[PDB]
């Protein structure tokens, strides 16, 4: 058995775009991305994730509501990412640019998948459609996929 440590990712989803983050530095530069990170001791799950959306994003939101859970496993790091994922309810200001993130708006006919994360393609369509997902991704490195799990549940 793994050891599991605590993520968030946050997907800023409007009628007609979402508001995905571009990584401008580090290791995984060039790929867009939902907004989060790492839950912190004594925050709620979901508290967590409004903290990394307003660090990550500048945006404040009063609630969140969750849409899936996902687990990541890279070769080569025994540690599993168990990543919990909300959707926004309503925003009320505008995303900033930091040294490390540009946000952008896409339309959803535009939705940057070759850009991505190759696992946002197969679970990003499910919010989309307003489903609720448990999903599971092995990694070799950054790009490829050896091994993957995908549900609707009516419950995350
Ligand atoms: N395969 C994947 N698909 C996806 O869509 N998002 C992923 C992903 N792998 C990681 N992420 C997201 C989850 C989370 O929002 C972020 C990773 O969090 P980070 O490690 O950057 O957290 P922190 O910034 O809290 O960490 P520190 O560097 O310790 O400050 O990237
Ligand atoms: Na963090
Ligand atoms: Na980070």
């Amino acid at each position: 058995m793994k050891a599991s440590r605590l993520y968030t990712l946050v997907l800023v989803l409007q009628p007609q775009r979402v508001l995905l983050g571009m990584k401008k530095r580090g290791f995984g530069a060039g790929r867009w991305n939902g907004f989060g990170g790492k839950v912190q001791e004594g925050e709620t799950i979901e508290d967590g994730a409004r903290r990394e959306l307003q660090e990550e994003s500048g945006l404040t939101v009063d609630a969140l509501h969750k849409v899936g859970q996902i687990v990541f496993e890279f070769v080569g790091e025994p540690e599993l990412m168990d990543v919990h994922v909300f959707c926004t309810d309503s925003i009320q200001g505008t995303p900033v640019e930091s040294d490390e993130m540009r946000p952008c708006w896409f339309q959803l006919d535009q939705i940057p998948f070759k850009d991505m994360w190759p696992d946002d393609s197969y679970w990003f369509p499910l919010l989309l459609q307003k489903k609720k997902f448990h999903g599971y991704f092995k990694f070799q490195g950054q790009d490829t996929i050896l091994d993957y799990t995908l549900r609707e549940v009516d419950t995350v």
